[PDB]
């Protein structure tokens, strides 16, 4: 196709939770429109100074009225020089990017829910007599990840699944609040704005929905599995640094 000059701003809303593809959505967007693309290891490796801006915009977000104003204010800062979101703590505020972003587009990523819990168990939330918990937190420390990082996650969680507070060690809970999440989603926006993506589809329903062509030769992004994070998380203990072993994980990071 024809080559065109692309806008820089939110295009693409993506409101699939964790663990359901958004680091391969990441590299995918980020392969069609050759502009960054918001996700948590965007947080994590360029932009820890974000951490208390979400964590601020979250503390505020219970509140068009003019507290509201202020709040999109802050989301449109944020987001400043990127073409799309995806993850934590992004994807919980898909209602109000929709409002702020009128001309983006709105992605669901979904799977299997046990997958999920499984994927999630693993690398975003372990339980917390899960021995593997605390190779996670001594992997995170030498990012420079704290206690604050993972105060983000789970209050993104919260506001994501609207609960004012949750019990993270409880499966039955967790499974129950993804399912209406993902229910409440595709109640909530419009079906001609709206794609459902499954783990494994690829550029194709992708492209055809963002009226691209499918990137010449480029394989769909298979990145961040939770095997991938666990090796990144050794790798991280082992050598105590980011960029000793950065080059070995060219893609997810
Ligand atoms: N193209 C693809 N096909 C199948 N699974 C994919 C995929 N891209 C990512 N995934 C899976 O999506 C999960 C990561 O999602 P996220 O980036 O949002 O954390 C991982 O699941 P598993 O941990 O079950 O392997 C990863 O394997
Ligand atoms: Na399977």
């Amino acid at each position: 196709g024809a080559m065109i000059e692309s806008s820089t701003t939110i295009q693409v809303i993506s409101a699939g939770l964790p663990r359901t593809g958004t680091k391969s959505l990441k590299n995918a967007l980020e392969i069609i429109y050759h502009k960054p693309c918001y996700h948590m290891f965007e947080i994590i490796f360029n932009k820890q100074s974000d951490i208390i801006k979400w964590q601020n915009l979250i503390h505020d977000s219970h509140m068009l009225t003019t507290k509201t104003i202020a709040i999109y204010d802050k989301l449109k800062e944020l987001l400043d020089g990127y073409i799309a979101t995806t993850d934590l703590p992004t994807c919980g505020f898909y209602k109000d990017l929709m409002n702020i972003y009128p001309n983006a587009k709105v992605l669901l990523t979904i799977r299997d829910k046990y997958d999920w819990l499984h994927s999630l168990r693993k690398v975003v939330l372990p339980k917390s007599n899960d021995p593997w918990k605390l190779k996670i937190e001594e992997g995170d420390k030498v990012l420079g990840l704290n206690s604050d990082f993972y105060k983000l996650t789970e209050d993104s969680l919260k506001f994501a699944f609207q609960k004012d507070d949750l019990n993270f060690d409880d499966d039955q809970v967790l499974l129950e609040c993804y399912d209406e999440y993902n229910r409440l989603v595709q109640e909530t926006v419009p079906s001609d704005r709206l794609l459902v993506l499954r783990l494994g589809d690829g550029w194709e329903p992708l492209c055809k929905f963002l009226n691209v062509e499918i990137p010449n030769g480029i394989d769909y992004p298979c990145v961040n599995s939770h095997h991938q994070m666990t090796q990144l998380t050794e790798q991280l203990i082992k050598y105590k640094s980011l960029d000793a072993i950065i080059h070995m994980f060219p893609d997810l990071i």
